[PDB]
């Protein structure tokens, strides 16, 4: 299935970190200390494709862990879910795997295909981690940059 190698940074130039073995932290690096950033495996999967809006899943480079967005306590969560490492990644990935990316002027967001109109976002401050988030309006951060690596 087609991917790509890529880091994601936010519209405040925050870079995604490992925080636990299961949450990603967004913070400002800078320096050598930038090799410590997460590397994800973004797949082109199956879904409702427009030229706006591309299905995709995000897993982390060699690892078997995927972002899901899944309910927890009646709201919408993201969380990194371990998955079978024989069986992934699949061209038909579960909806709960699946983002829409959307180009909205050389930035992207990633909207759940689960949650309609929930989005990957970060805080302003430093060090919190990534969540869903269902409100757009100059709150939390919901546009990304994406870079390419010689993976």
């Amino acid at each position: 299935v087609r991917s790509l190698n890529c880091t994601l940074r936010d519209s405040q130039q925050k870079s995604l970190v490992m925080s636990g073995p299961y949450e990603l932290k967004a913070l400002h690096l800078q320096g050598q200390d930038m090799e410590q950033q997460v590397v994800f495996s973004m797949s082109f999967v199956q879904g409702e494709e427009s030229n706006d809006k591309i299905p995709v899943a995000l897993g982390l480079k060699e690892k078997n862990l995927y972002l899901s967005c899944v309910l927890k306590d009646d709201k919408p969560t993201l969380q990194l879910e371990s998955v079978d490492p024989k069986n992934y990644p699949k061209k038909k990935m579960e909806k709960r795997f699946v983002f829409n990316k959307i180009e909205i002027n050389n930035k992207l967001e990633f909207e759940s295909a689960q949650f309609p109109n929930w989005y990957i976002s970060t805080s302003q401050a430093e060090n919190m981690p990534v969540f869903l988030g269902g409100t757009k309006g100059g709150q939390d951060i919901t546009d990304f940059t994406m870079q390419f690596v010689s993976s």
